[PDB]
């Protein structure tokens, strides 16, 4: 015999990681208290892609605290009601996303190249961090020739937006010049980058 699902399905963003699920059971008294054997069973996924597969699990109250979350992720959420034999479809979607996070992984293959029939120019490549755990807002690119150097003396080159090219001119010819890269994102600053060595070119006359 068919069971009505939960109603007034809700999400509360408690953390990067965190979402709390609470809906209302219409076949309970205005107050909710729960007298039954009934179980509640509450499922995620991620919004996109569309075939993703969701996650579970059971709560005995008219909540559940979805924890294990990524940083600035949007999150799918549907329960039921089992009350013994008894079960129920699916009740409305919810939605929910978490918070962002600082970025907590580098700049990712960051490779120094010279530029095209210009010596004194290197063009800077890198991939995103694997936890930027938000919208990349940008980067900055430290450059020095003492690698032993302060981060204070190296020259800031920063890169506004997620670009994740620069070009750097005016640099001295046979010379090793020393590159960190660090991402920025809504909540704050990331780890470095290790420092990537490139030597630019010496004249031939
Ligand atoms: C919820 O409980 C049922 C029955 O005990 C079980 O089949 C299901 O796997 C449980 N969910 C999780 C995530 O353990």
């Amino acid at each position: 015999t068919p069971m009505m699902p939960p109603v007034g399905v809700q999400a509360s963003i408690l953390s990067h990681d965190t979402i709390r699920i609470t809906w209302a059971d219409n076949s309970l008294p205005k107050h909710q208290k729960i007298t039954d054997s009934r179980y509640y069973t509450v499922r995620w996924k991620t919004n996109i892609p569309a075939n993703t597969k969701y996650k579970n699990a059971n709560a005995t109250t008219l909540s559940y605290l979805v924890t294990g979350l990524k940083p600035n992720t949007l999150y799918e959420f549907s329960v039921m009601v089992t009350k013994g034999r008894r079960s129920s479809t699916w009740s409305m979607t919810a939605h929910g996303a978490t918070f962002e996070l600082v970025p907590t992984s580098p700049p990712k293959d960051v490779t120094v190249v010279s530029k095209e029939g210009k010596p004194r120019t290197i063009i800077v490549n890198w991939q995103p961090p694997s936890e930027a755990n938000g919208k990349i807002t940008g980067y900055i690119i430290y450059y020095s020739t003492d690698v032993n150097a302060e981060i204070h003396d190296w020259v800031i080159e920063p890169v506004v937006g997620n670009r994740l090219t620069h070009q750097i001119q005016e640099l001295t010819l046979d010379t090793p010049y020393y590159f960190k890269i660090q991402a920025r994102n809504s909540k704050g600053m990331g780890p470095m980058s290790e420092a990537v060595q490139f030597r630019t070119p010496g004249t031939k006359h």
